[PDB]
DNA sequence: TTGGCCCAGGGCCCC
């Protein structure tokens, strides 16, 4: 009942980017957070430790208007507090490293709504700064929309949310603190959810 | 417990 049985191996951590556009490779990682998970005594997933950064935009960053129309960040606020993204990240990886030995995982998972957009932007902006021993599976995510999508019929994530009946605000929606939390929630009920219906583990059923 | 965008009104929701 260990997480490290749970995923074979896995160290799942949810993860929200807000970005200055679409494409990972291009435009600006302007913020992010992390959420790693634990299990309890009676096998239950739930979060754990929680990480937020405000990122500064890599040299040469493309920034689309309407993304920060979308999100509502200012990347010139020199309030804002940002760091380098090798700062957020170094930081963000050292945790995640101390949680896979902590828990006897090997690797950890990225687990984040449509997630193959959070990773492509992590991973870009890993590259960028040349972190060496990246925790993370070089290609493999744990995607919430299809979790979401089998668990309760739904995909989009503040449907998904309040269909498990969680809260979910769209006064708050589209800040990377508030996003990463309600995803983790989310994933923890899902997989909380499978285990009382006595999905797992395998063998309880029988 | 989406308001605002994008291809008048409908449907979308990873920025
Ligand atoms: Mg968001
Ligand atoms: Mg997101």
């Amino acid at each position: 009942t260990g997480l490290c049985d749970r995923f074979r191996g896995f160290y799942p951590v949810v993860i929200d980017v807000e970005t200055a556009g679409f494409n990972a490779k291009t435009d600006a990682l302007l913020e992010i957070a992390a959420i790693t998970l634990k299990m309890d005594e009676q096998g239950w997933l739930m979060p754990d430790t929680t990480l937020h950064f405000h990122v500064e935009p890599f040299v040469g960053a493309n920034l689309q208007p309407e993304a920060l129309a979308f999100n509502g960040i200012d990347p010139n606020d020199p309030d804002r507090g940002a760091v380098s993204e090798y700062e957020a990240l170094h930081e963000i990886f050292k945790v995640v490293r101390k949680g896979i030995k902590a828990s006897g995982c090997n690797r950890a998972i990225m687990v984040a709504h449509n997630a193959n957009f959070d990773h492509s932007f992590m991973m870009a902006a890993a590259e960028r700064a040349s972190l060496k021993r990246n925790p993370f599976h070089p290609f493999a995510t744990f995607d919430t929309a299809a979790l979401a999508g089998l668990a309760l019929g739904q995909t989009v994530l503040s449907k998904a949310c309040q269909t498990a009946g969680m809260d979910f605000d769209s006064t708050q929606a589209h800040s990377a603190l508030y996003d990463t939390e309600r995803t983790a929630v989310l994933f923890c009920e899902i997989v909380n959810r499978w285990k009382r219906l006595g999905g797992w583990p395998l063998s309880a059923a029988e």
